[PDB]
């Protein structure tokens, strides 16, 4: 029970084309090949509601022009941009947005597992819609995009979600206790608690018989239910490494040993990851 | 408008009770305090369907006897055990499970974390229900519908989810394209592609201006949508580390720089974590 995926691709290199055709050989994928920018435009504006994912070679003649016209006509669909333009090393993935904010970037040699990248493009578009097109704007603002009616993106997304989404049950984490929603006092409090917990983890990490799994669980629970960005976990790890580095300096010990706790970090993050992963329904 | 949570706390210490009341002071938490084993057993029996979470102080008189009686009378609810039995000899970290398989352990100095750990305890119960009673199994199967009448649990579960669970849309990844479900040939192809990707990540990690982000995102996309566990990513990392070690040797270079690649691992796992974190709806 998985929907067909309507893929349209603007490609003018035969090698790239065949790479795509091979990767997307599964019956699930329906491929439209466009061999020129004008032909791509002609297909898009006449098949506006029949394109699930665009695959666009960035080096193709009049790329920015074609993309800009696409954005102006309101053809903003999930997309994979292959390579870059002949000045910024064409074979390699681009370092900035060319079409829109949910686009994926692939080098010409990262195409063998295209099914998974198509999954990623679709999902990311579904997550970010309405998407900031880096070709419709443009220096104006606005509030700061629009036509307010050009949010047919929403509609597209909705359509897509009927075919590529599925409902499932999740635990109602209280958004008021999310880190990003905490007032200063609470924020500071959670910060200190998480520091204390992580310090327990570090102190007992290399000790035998210490119930490591329990301390780690204690930290990870707070990280998960307060919806803490992984970077903040990293941040805590380093604040602790600083505390210990000062303690070691003062006591005349080498701080090199701190490198070992990189293994702790991995561990913790691993756990956090698996908590999110195993929480995905079905 | 938050769902009310019924907490029953068996505590015979003013300090502990105070910490609990302070941490769970919010209006959604409805606290019932039991100040003896008798009171706990009777309340638990007459209110078996009005307890969402138990909090049990492990140091309490005749603690084991009470928990065993809790099991005998069919009371199996989400739980947090606080401190250790003190019998010999800490008041903090409990090493073994003594009520059931879904219970959480909190130190008596960690009670300020209660709202998050209560969420964790409820969720962990919902995840493992019907849970494994400690005081019932000594074999590799007590357990399942022995007794059948302990479908109470399932009912409890379904009753909790209506107040603590919600429905949301998830992108439907293809299970047949998960790493573990692929035929060994497609499995090999995918493994190889992920190894290649990761090698790019390693080679370009400490290099300036390299498109490390696209590389990492590429890899992570493959890992997420093929639903690989973190152990698999670690596996890949080590397969690449062998290779690089071999190189560093037949070049005279020092291999204490392989240490630095732990950073890489962390990075990658972090990203994967974020990708899972971003995926939770609402
Ligand atoms: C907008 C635009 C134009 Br006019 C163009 O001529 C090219 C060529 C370098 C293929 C590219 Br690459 C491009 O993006
Ligand atoms: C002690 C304490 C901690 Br530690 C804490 O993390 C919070 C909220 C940020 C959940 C609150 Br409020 C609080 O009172
Ligand atoms: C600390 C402690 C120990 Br030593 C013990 O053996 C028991 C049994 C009566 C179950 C319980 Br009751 C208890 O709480
Ligand atoms: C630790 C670990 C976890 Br957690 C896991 O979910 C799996 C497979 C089910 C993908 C595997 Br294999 C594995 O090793």
């Amino acid at each position: 029970v998985l929907s067909q995926i309507a893929i349209c691709i603007w490609v003018e290199s035969t090698a790239i084309l065949q790479d795509c055709q091979r990767a997307l050989s599964a019956d699930r994928y329906q491929l439209q090949v466009c061999e020129s920018g004008e032909m791509l435009l002609e297909y898009a504006q006449t098949h506006r509601d029949q394109i699930d994912c665009l695959i666009l070679v960035a080096a193709n003649p009049s790329f920015r022009a074609v993309v800009q016209q696409l954005c102006f006509e309101g053809v903003v669909v999930p997309a994979i941009v292959v390579g870059d333009r002949d000045s910024e090393d064409p074979d390699e993935p681009a370092k900035e947005q060319l079409y829109h904010s949910a686009e994926l970037h692939l080098g010409i040699h990262q195409l063998e597992q295209l099914p998974y990248q198509v999954d990623a493009a679709l999902a990311e578009f579904l997550r970010l819609a309405p998407v900031e097109t880096m070709a419709d704007h443009i220096m104006l603002m606005g509030a700061n995009h629009d036509p307010e009616l050009s949010s047919q993106q929403r509609d597209l997304a909705q359509r897509l979600q009927e075919r590529l989404g599925y409902l499932g049950v999740y635990y109602k984490r209280d958004p008021d206790r999310f880190l990003r929603n905490l007032p200063a006092y609470e924020s500071q409090k959670l910060h200190q608690a998480m520091q204390t917990s992580y310090r327990e983890i570090v102190l007992s990490y290399f000790s035998p018989n210490s119930n490591l799994n329990q301390s780690i669980d204690n930290f990870v629970n707070m990280a998960f239910f307060a919806d803490v960005p992984v970077t903040k976990v990293v941040e805590i790890h380093m604040e602790l490494m600083d505390e210990f580095a000062k303690k070691l300096r003062v006591e005349g010990r080498s701080e090199d040993i701190l490198l070992d706790y990189r293994l702790t970090l991995i561990d913790v993050i691993a756990h956090l990851c698996e908590m999110y992963r195993r929480s995905i329904p079905r």
